[PDB]
């Protein structure tokens, strides 16, 4: 019992964190096979990223301008593309710590580990969710571009996300390992805003399974509700809307508890309608949603 | 910017959980060097439990009662003894992958990360803290005794926790890795009920401190109090005594603030007074306290 905010155990993605440095800016990389990973904005100065025209920067830019470092070891570049807004730095040896991976383009609602890193080396890993306005809340530092959001599904890294920037906000914007942002953000030190960041309602229902699961029953009312009058509800609440794609993926923890979907949309409705009034589900004041219904089955069951 | 709950990545620790089974007992050991650390609980029937005489249960085990796996592969047991509430299964082989390591008692109000593991397998890395009641609020199910709370000096690991036990309501309880309890916790299925749950004061301050560090700065009052008028409030509130070893403490994140401890002291009594009013702090509608000064100090500069 118990229910946290968990991440991925991260030693798989640590053992391919390195330091990318181009000119006077240093950044991290993923090394995976024989290519390093990094944002594209490390060939930039601090002056560059208010303009930058990224394929005329990069003319000025070799092989042996990118110094790629693993641990305190050097690693040979004998190529480099950009793919969008990553830069891939083909090096002479193939990370021997490569787990088997995947590169995934994640939907906003869902949840990944993020390995925080600075100078190629660790910091810490938290979880998080790309939001629906497609920006991250993580905490990101100078020196934190290149760090990477992952899942792992046994023994397979499925990496989501490489971190690239900060809005004026303090929210985070970055890119899937194919160099496309997530969103509608670019890579330049320009104004960018971000739409509404929404409740994603799916994941809160399925944390409010969890709290049920847990032992934590008090907002569990005597009412239904249909998607519709729920919707009506969760669009004044700035919640996403409920669908039958999202009701059917909430399936197993319904069968689990023996509480209907929409029976718990209804405690939600209530919770929405009438607040907390000082009470706590799972140690939150707040309705949480960066659990995904495959996070509370996974954490409620302990898959490894 | 950004503030999340951070956990120490997890790959020197994940190099280190093994699987021990002693009959029809399954759970987690930690191999460092040639010895293997496991709750002594191992060795009982869920019948034993009840009224468990260690000694007496540990006569009848012999070495090759305790198979101890690494991965998929077996070790070999030439020794085992009880220390306290865990037992130290000698093996043949030192664990290649053993980091630095120390073995640390904490106090109440210190953070660690929990590497959850089941079948000698990582399932997640979480970030807790010991409660001044001397239980932990973590996420644990059946089969991951055994596993370890942990924080990293730079590359060295100091473990402070193993879990054994989790008590009727739902938190847990466990030793450091000299098989002491913290608290008055014993491994018996019995009722063992927590005291107070206290919120370690000087951790909330240290969050106030990392919300004005990050831009969320609307608690932020006119007013400031003393240690004894601050106390009178915090003993009414059910929060620890706030010592003048802890306003040494933030002495760093008041330098980087310019909030001195006291006026910071006098924002939280009056959010304690006043409550939230449907604000947030960092993303929280409660008073976080799992994050020390020292995590907070760690977060806001980047050590990896
Ligand atoms: C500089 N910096 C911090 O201090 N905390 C950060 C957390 N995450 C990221 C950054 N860095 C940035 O956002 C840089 C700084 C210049 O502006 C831009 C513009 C576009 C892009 Cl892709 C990157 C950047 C951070
Ligand atoms: C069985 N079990 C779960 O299902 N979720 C658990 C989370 N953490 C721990 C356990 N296990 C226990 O607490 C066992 C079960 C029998 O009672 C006792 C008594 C003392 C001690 Cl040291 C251990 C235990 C869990």
């Amino acid at each position: 019992s118990g229910f946290r905010k968990m991440a991925f155990p991260s030693g798989k993605v640590e053992g391919c964190m390195v330091q990318v440095t181009c000119g006077t800016t240093t950044l991290n990389g993923l090394w995976l096979d024989d290519v390093v990973y990094c944002p594209r904005h490390v060939i930039c100065t601090s002056e560059d990223m208010l303009n930058p025209n990224y394929e005329d920067l990069l003319i000025r830019k070799s092989n042996h301008n990118f110094l790629v470092q693993a641990g305190n070891v050097q690693l040979r570049v004998i190529g480099h593309s950009m793919q969008n807004c990553v830069l891939k730095l083909k090096v002479d040896t193939a990370n021997p710590k490569t787990p088997k991976y995947k590169f995934v383009r994640i939907q906003p609602g869902q949840t990944f580990s993020v390995l925080a890193c600075y100078n190629g080396s660790p910091s810490g890993v938290y979880q998080c969710a790309m939001r629906p306005n497609f920006t991250i809340k993580g905490s990101f530092l100078n020196g934190s571009c290149g760090s990477v959001g992952f899942n792992i599904d046994y023994d397979c890294v499925s990496f989501c996300y490489m971190h690239h920037m900060e809005l004026p906000t303090g929210v985070h914007a970055g890119t899937d390992l194919e160099g496309n942002f997530y969103g509608p953000f670019v890579d330049r030190q320009t104004a960018q805003a971000a739409g509404t960041d929404t409740t994603i309602t799916v994941n809160v229902l399925a944390w409010l399974y969890a709290a049920v699961i847990n032992g934590d029953r008090w907002f569990l009312n005597r009412f239904t509700t249909t998607l519709n009058d729920f919707n009506l509800v969760a669009m004044k609440y700035n919640y996403e809307p409920l669908t039958q794609d999202h009701v059917d993926i909430l399936g197993p923890l319904s069968a689990q508890t023996g509480i209907a979907v929409l029976d718990m949309c209804a405690s939600l409705k209530e919770l929405l309608q009438n607040g907390m009034n000082g009470r706590t589900i799972l140690g939150s004041a707040l309705l949480e949603d960066e659990f995904t219904p495959f996070d509370v089955v996974r954490q409620c069951s302990g898959v490894t």
